[PDB]
């Protein structure tokens, strides 16, 4: 399928990387009004976190050509004006973070796009997480959400656990890497005052709707989960810390077996499993949504356990945006 | 009380600094075979995390002289050889990290000290946390532990919540600043392999008995709490994240009211309370054991809640070592 | 003299702190459209780099009240509309970074300000560095510039060395702490593409006019100096590295004596001297413009030498802004 | 040539990585008394800076097996007791950092090694830098040094500039990533007090003989260069800042040409050249010795210039150790 990307930010660039590495979808257009063609060459070629792109990146005849694939570049502030149908962009990845409602994201449909995948949570577009509920997608849905990086880490683990032992209730913390929303030194962030404080100097508490959101993609968990976040001074890779009460008793070793089995089966490539003595850098550019860390977690008793799973918040998620698009395309 | 300090390290120097700031005890001797006298001046005078010493420090005739007060200096590798009695040191702060059993810490009694305070959890020495069980200290105890920074944070909050609502069970996470046992780049770390990984690059999961230890200072909570830690790239200030089940129902506002009331009363100076939009740097050089963060926590229902409390792992703990020694001296 | 601040940022806030230590400067008004009154209370009170404010700060009756002094708060995007005259602001500190020319900074005069001090280099306003050319100010100048942090570090040193030995030519590197113009993760940065790359992850080369600008405040050095910068992952405190050819011969010991003699006499408070084994954090909240590090520099021979001088880019500069106002006020 | 590695650390491990990209060097033995066999598997497989090993690693029958090649593991503190001859190690890489003189590194010969390559400057073993003086090696030299990362960055650039324009005199600064010698928080470093201060909190000045050593590899530059370093909070990748006086005049674009020409011909893969808007992370895992940053440097005039070159201090140098062994083996 032919894909257009709106917003060549971290997620837009890394979706693009993922699409080219993988060969699965064809990027044919990109819109970004704040980043010109020659700057796009540079921002895609060099990446502080994931390294230099492999292959050619160049500007040719007002296009962005990556390994000889020419991509049409737009610079529209208003998504309605973007000529997606003319450029052959069938599916649009909406990655600006500012067009996340059905209302706003549907503006791509005017331009000729057939479907829009919001690379972020939505107030009202239906949400999907690969391995958890992506089967609920159907042909009538033109605007969908891939949820958040954190919900994509948590939901597959919650699913495995709930399925075998039943989650009565659960409280989540994510210790999350620095994001573009943050500031280098104490500066203004109007509404969210903690998020203005110097990012590399602080542990910063933040609220997050990721845990509640799991209750939408796994409806049996509706109301059973919530949580919060701490932003910490790393550039990428984050971790979920799920403290849950279980209905059926489970020895920790039973939890390990059942997660490892899910990682080898229906959730392969989505949920991983490790017993190694890992740290966050070992998940740099790792494509899983969630990788359970058997050694880091801890049980108080057979009904009350803390479970730990890692996620490359940029790269895991980006690959899932690609995989959702592949599924949607198979269902046309 | 006249105090000797074994080990001039983060904690050894900050205990010294807290003693000089507060005036609560008199430091009369320091032993550290790896820092010569002129190096001691330098290490005490300049501090990256807490700033220059406010006062004077110099070497004079073989003594370290702080604020004009001369301190006898020893250079002994074996604590059994430290002539504490010649210096007049009555209590000895055992702050090396390598003599934490009663048998090992008891060597200070051979050179003339009367009591020893181990500035770390001990496998076997009686453990005390100011504001929680310090009143159980008595004059028969010559060798005691002030527990860990993390225990000193968790225990006062745990006491308040258990006292009011009953903790049925809890799991703790501590998001913890980097420590001197870590490494700058990936290198060897004995049996704790994760701990050798480059400290400033990684979120590093770690074991801690600090939650279990709360059952030593609050026996009713024996077997009801455990936890783990994550080491992240900040130089100082850590946070406890406690997920607990309560016996009685408690609305989040009643929880706040009761913590705030404990902070103003018998735990004043130990347990703090804030509703401000704080981040970790706001507690740098803060002397509390634990500061409840009202806006950071979240409740799922009236019996399942996540409570957040901050702690200056260096300077809050150092001040508690000083406070315990004042309390001990009041019982002689 | 009564002062207004436009732009309540790192420099706006730190100028306000510094001013609360002088009888000669009173802050009476502040304008910042991205920080409402209750937000200012918070941004002023809490500071990741310099710690909590030691006086009182409150919002009371629509005013910002600091150490009992009520400050009028404005919220204008266009400095032409700010009613400084009404609030009694005679001098205005122009610290937004976006009005650095005479035309733009001159807007403040429409509202009744008498003089404007731009807290950055200006293309056309006369530039002053305290201890170097501040006596060239006269009371007909309504718009002036306090130059940059880097210029304020380099000029006093350059002056001492030129005055004693003559500098034939010099090339400067500054290794500079992260700032507000940088980005947390790889992001859009207009024409300065290097400045967009994640600030915590990188050493980032950057151009700086600061060494050239020394040829304005020391006209004999005109065209004899230039330089560049590297941005590095520290939150505050920067260092100048001056490699210069000297006209007369100077042994390194003579350079030291000469610099120290200046630090004790005419440039006391502006130019410091140390022989201690210092590192950047040792200058955090340090009010000097420049402190020569005697142990860090190195000479190739008597005419070719690398000289090293530290500067708290936030607080040293913020104190010079106050000091230039005090000097200007003395000339009224 | 079959090679053994003494000290399996950043350089030991990355040499080993680089050896496994070379059909001309076979690692057959590793000694490291602080890393047992199973820990070596972990330490080799996972790398925070350079990512997971792209190959296989396991322990089998007492040996470390990398990409199917079995390597004998020794656990000796005293290098004279290591049985290199018996394991078949002809060359030994001496990468502990504690055996750098001819006499100390000589110890490997007693256990049957034929030649020793010291991965660090030596007081008396002959120093080589690939592309500058490696052709001065001959088979009578059983103990050699590959100089330092910083010398390998500066010397190739200095050669090009000196050969074309002549360097009358030069002063170097290197802005260098953190290394294993540093500390995570302020701690003891008795010979080098600045180096004990918390590494991720500070810019730390440090002495370096690397500029002076360029005079041993380029005897015509003897006494004409010296320099110093700052250590800053990045995990890897460093930069040289060369301030030099030229005999013949050279416009900056003539400098660019000569350097670029050198990079395409005889110093290819050693000296790189870029005009891109690069920052440190763009050289992470880059195998060059020195990459000239055209945009970053600046000239005062035709005879006085500041030149910028980047280097991955870990990975470039490690590749050079391997390249030096290849060269030496070519002469046997
Ligand atoms: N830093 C914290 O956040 C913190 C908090 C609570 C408790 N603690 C505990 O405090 C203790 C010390 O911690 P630290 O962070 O100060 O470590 P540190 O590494 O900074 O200090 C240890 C000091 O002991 C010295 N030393 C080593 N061997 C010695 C010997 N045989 N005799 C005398 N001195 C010796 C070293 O030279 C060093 O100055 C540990 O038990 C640790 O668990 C630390
Ligand atoms: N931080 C340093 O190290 C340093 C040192 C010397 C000089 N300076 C200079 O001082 C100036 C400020 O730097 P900073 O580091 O405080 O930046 P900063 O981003 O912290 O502060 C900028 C402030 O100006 C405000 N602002 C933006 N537009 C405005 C407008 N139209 N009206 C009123 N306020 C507005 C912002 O809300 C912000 O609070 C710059 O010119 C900078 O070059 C900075
Ligand atoms: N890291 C760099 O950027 C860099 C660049 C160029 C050269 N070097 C040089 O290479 C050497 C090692 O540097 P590194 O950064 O890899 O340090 P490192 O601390 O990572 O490695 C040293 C290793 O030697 C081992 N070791 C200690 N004593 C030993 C003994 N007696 N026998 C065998 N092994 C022993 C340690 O366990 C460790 O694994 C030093 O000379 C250093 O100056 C380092």
């Amino acid at each position: 399928v032919k894909v257009g990307v709106n917003g060549f930010g971290r997620i837009g660039r890394l979706v693009t990387r993922a699409a080219f590495n993988s060969g699965k979808v064809d990027i044919v257009a990109i819109n970004d009004p704040f980043i010109d063609l020659h700057y796009m060459v540079y921002m895609f070629q060099y990446d502080s976190t994931h390294g230099k792109f492999n292959g050619t990146v160049k500007a040719e005849n007002g296009k962005l050509v990556i390994n000889g694939k020419a991509i049409t570049i737009f610079q529209e502030r208003d998504p309605a004006n973007i000529k997606w149908g003319d450029a052959g962009a069938e599916y649009v990845v909406e990655s600006t973070g500012v067009f996340t409602t059905m209302e706003k994201a549907g503006a791509h449909l005017k331009g000729g796009a057939k479907r829009v995948i919001i690379s972020a949570p939505s107030a009202d577009a239906p949400m999907f997480v690969m391995g958890v509920n992506h089967e609920k997608y159907n042909n009538t849905l033109k605007i969908v959400s891939n949820a958040s990086c954190t919900t994509n880490c948590l939901a597959p683990l919650a699913k495995v656990i709930h399925d075998h032992f039943g989650i009565v209730e659960g409280l989540m913390t994510t210790v999350h890497a620095i994001t573009a929303t943050q500031k280098t030194v104490d500066g203004p962030s109007g509404k969210l005052w903690r998020d203005g404080r110097g990012a590399a100097q602080n542990i910063i508490p933040a609220s997050t709707g990721a845990a509640k959101a799991v209750g939408k993609v796994i409806p049996e968990l509706n109301g059973k989960l919530t949580g919060m976040a701490f932003r910490v001074p790393t550039p990428n890779v984050s971790v979920v810390d799920l403290t849950c009460r279980l209905e059926k008793p489970a020895k920790y070793d039973e939890i390990k077996k059942v997660v490892k089995q899910a990682s080898e089966g229906p959730l392969k490539g989505i949920l991983g499993y490790t017993e190694d003595q890992v740290v966050s850098c070992d998940f740099n550019s790792d494509t899983h949504s969630s990788t359970f860390d058997a050694g880091a977690g801890i049980a108080l008793n057979d009904h009350f356990v803390k479970l730990i799973s890692w996620y490359d918040n940029e790269f895991g998620y980006s690959n899932r945006v690609v995989d959702l698009m592949v599924h949607m395309a198979s269902k046309e």
